[PDB]
C-alpha cells in the first residue's frame, strides 16, 4: 500500500484567506514514526513555500493566490521519512496544475480515489462514492452532474463490475458475489475512469474526469 497521489488542480485567483487544502496524499500503511515530505517548484525551490504538505495527514495546502499565466504547472514529489529523516517510500510525483478561472469543467477533489470491497459481497454493494465541485457550496445543483463509468481495466471476467450511481457517484458492485474472489479474479485490482458531465446551467456539457481503484480484499 504505498503513496498514493492524484493531481491537484487548483483554480487561479482563489481569495483570501489562505492557506486552503488542496489535496492529499495517500500512504494508509505508513509506519509509526513516519511522516511525509513535499518537494519542488512552489515547495523548497522558486516560488518557495507557495505549497505544504501537513507531515502527519498528507494534507496539501497552498498558501497564496495563483495566476496561471505565471506559473501553469508545478512539479511536487512527494516521500515519506523515519523521524530522523532517512526515505522510506522514495519520492512520487504530485503535479499541481493551475486551472483557467474561465474553465468551469467539473472537478473530482477529494482523491486519491482508493476503494474496497470484500469478496462475496452481495450485488449492489457501495464501494466508495465519487461526486465533482463541493455540494453544499453556492449549488452545485445547477450543473445537474451526472456521473459515468468510462473505463474499467482490466475488462474481466466481466467488463462492468460495477456501476456509479449517475446522480450520486455512488459506486456499486452489480455482479454476483460468486464472481468477487481473489483467486479467480486474474487482476483483483480495479481502475476506473469515472466521468462527471454538467447536465444543465450554463456549462452545460462540460466534463471532467478522475480515476478511482477498487480492490477487491481477503
Amino acid at each position: 500500500s504505498g503513496i498514493v497521489v492524484s493531481p491537484i488542480l487548483i483554480p487561479e485567483n482563489q481569495r483570501q484567506p489562505f492557506p486552503r487544502d488542496v489535496g492529499k496524499v495517500v500512504d494508509s500503511d505508513r509506519p509509526e514514526g513516519s511522516k511525509f515530505r513535499l518537494t519542488g517548484k512552489g515547495v523548497d525551490q522558486d516560488p518557495k513555500g507557495t505549497f505544504r504538505i501537513n507531515e502527519n495527514t498528507g494534507s496539501v495546502s497552498v498558501t497564496r493566490t495563483l495566476d496561471r499565466e505565471t506559473i501553469a504547472t508545478y512539479q511536487l514529489y512527494v516521500e515519506t521519512t523515519d523521524a530522523s529523516g532517512k526515505t522510506l517510500e522514495g519520492p512520487v510525483p504530485l503535479e499541481v496544475i493551475v486551472i483557467d478561472q474561465n474553465d468551469n469543467r467539473p472537478i473530482f477533489r477529494e482523491g486519491p480515489y482508493i476503494g474496497h470491497v470484500m469478496e462475496g459481497s452481495p450485488t449492489g454493494t457501495t464501494v466508495m462514492r465519487m461526486t465533482a465541485f463541493d455540494a453544499d457550496d453556492p449549488a452545485t445543483d445547477n450543473a445537474l452532474l451526472r456521473y459515468n463509468i468510462r473505463q474499467q481495466t482490466p475488462d474481466k471476467p466481466s467488463p462492468n463490475m460495477f456501476y456509479i450511481d449517475p446522480e450520486k457517484g455512488d459506486i456499486v458492485t452489480v455482479v454476483s458475489p460468486a464472481l468477487l474472489d481473489r483467486e479467480t479474479l486474474e487482476n483483483p485490482k480495479y481502475e476506473l475512469i469515472i466521468e462527471a458531465q454538467d447536465m444543465a446551467g450554463l456549462d452545460v456539457g462540460l466534463t471532467g474526469t478522475a480515476t478511482a481503484t477498487i480492490v477487491i480484499d481477503d
